């Protein structure tokens, strides 16, 4: 900082790996820096996607009419001039990777909205991006389910986790109110695109073939990898449904589009009623199946039981699903998943009053739960419908939720879990407003003040 009020600002151009220095004052505008930068470099290059980034303060400087002073920029500031759009790999719930070049300066809520728009997935507010602890798009392909490649694959990615370790993964949910650039996400990193909240608004087969498919896939993989538990009976039905879904997905039909439902009798191989005998319903529409349990159930079932027996059990369950349309079957899979005892709870490591060890705070669409970190058993439950407000003490990382009856719930998390938990609470409140909404357009402003307005 010179006596004449001027100083030299250093700017690193990221895709050129050149450093540029400019003499400025506090009254120089952001846009003035940009123009001087482009002028000084003197290169026949398209700069129009480049923006100023301030690493130390983790903030983009996008308002060209603001002075350096207003931005709080002083003599010791090191800036970058960098493309706003950068490569990102998204792993979808169907476990496939899609490459996208997204705006690293947009708030993640907006990025997720734009991603979901181009993938034809309604209600982006239900999904988000999660840090990990390549499919080429074809028309409507994101609606098309595929069976797992081989039982060998499934076995290798089957690595059962203690609940405590599953809970720690939830530290990775991105802050929906900040950009990718601000959250240590690097170019070409892989992030998971996942259904984050377990309240699915207006799941409608007419419009939601891709949405329903990816939700079904999320459920299917959670079950096959035993991230959520079900009974034997339930597993055999999940297996029968996947079998039916897989068969319809790959059998050629009269339908010209992937983004659409498929009836059993529309399948090219389907036999019409009365075709084999004037006695309809005497023999099934699909006369032959090739049920093989090896890709239909979790590998634990294979260890436990002979495949002959599992085959028989799946065929028994299959009798109930043989007439379902493709999307009907996916919906029934999702509904069975929704009915599971542990469905829809997101767990965080937390400490509670009286506790001698780490426990879990469970968050569901309608309730908060104090839970045992080893068994996952509910110790105590508080209902969102009674919630008045909550507090976060950022110094001791304590969340305090105030209910009617002057009931109070307090718990302590890591700093990162506090931020994630806070957004989950605001987020579920935001989702609960959708039924009454007379506007019907996504209300991102209400989401933003519910999760980062204070």
């Amino acid at each position: 900082m010179g006596s004449d009020g001027t100083w030299e600002l250093s700017v690193h151009v990221t895709d050129l790996n050149r450093d540029v220095t400019l003499r400025v004052t506090g009254e120089v505008h952001i846009g003035g820096v940009m123009l001087k930068l482009v002028e000084k470099l003197d290169v026949k290059k398209d700069w129009s996607d480049h923006a100023l980034w301030w690493e130390k303060k983790r903030t983009w400087l996008l308002k060209t009419h603001w002075t350096l002073d207003k931005c709080g920029i002083q003599a010791d500031a090191k800036l970058q001039f960098t493309p706003q759009h950068k490569l990102l790999r998204l792993q979808l719930p169907n476990m496939k990777y899609v490459k996208v070049k997204v705006n690293f300066s947009d708030r993640v809520f907006k990025a997720v909205s734009d991603i979901c728009k181009t993938f034809n997935i309604r209600h982006p507010e239900e999904l988000s991006l999660l840090k990990k602890p390549a499919l080429e798009l074809e028309p409507g392909i994101l609606a098309v389910s595929q069976p797992v490649t081989s039982p060998e694959i499934l076995a290798k990615m089957f690595k059962p986790q203690a609940l405590l370790d599953k809970a720690k993964t939830n530290q990775g949910w991105l802050d929906s109110s900040r950009s990718l650039m601000e959250q240590d996400v690097k170019e070409n990193e892989a992030l998971l695109l996942r259904f984050k909240y377990y309240s699915f608004f207006d799941l409608n087969p007419k419009y939601d073939a891709i949405r329903i498919n990816q939700l079904y896939e999320q459920a299917k993989w959670a079950l096959l990898l035993e991230e959520i538990e079900c009974t034997e009976e339930e597993m055999m039905m999940f297996a029968a449904l996947q079998y039916h879904i897989n068969k319809l997905s790959i059998m050629t039909s009269e339908n010209h589009l992937n983004n659409s439902d498929k009836e059993v009798d529309e399948v090219d191989a389907a036999l019409s009623d009365l075709e084999i005998t004037l006695e309809g319903g005497k023999t099934s529409t699909i006369l032959t199946t090739d049920v093989n349990p090896e890709c239909l159930v979790s590998p634990r079932y294979l260890k436990k039981y002979k495949s002959k027996q599992i085959t028989a059990r799946i065929l028994e369950a299959h009798q109930n699903v043989a007439q379902m349309s493709l999307i009907e079957a996916k919906m029934r899979f999702i509904q069975a998943w929704q009915s599971l005892p542990e469905f829809g709870i997101t767990h965080f490591i937390a400490r509670f009053q009286g506790g001698k060890r780490e426990e879990l705070i469970g968050i569901a669409y309608n309730r908060l739960i104090r839970m045992d970190a080893s068994t996952g058993d509910a110790i105590k439950t508080w209902r969102f419908s009674n919630m008045k407000q909550w507090n976060v003490n950022w110094e001791i990382k304590m969340v305090t939720v105030e209910f009617a009856d002057e009931v109070r719930l307090s718990f302590i998390c890591t700093e990162v879990d506090c931020k994630v938990v806070h957004e989950f609470i605001g987020g579920y409140i935001f989702l609960s407003t959708r039924a009454k909404d007379q506007n019907e357009s996504l209300d991102e402003e209400m989401f933003y003040k519910l999760t980062s307005g204070w």
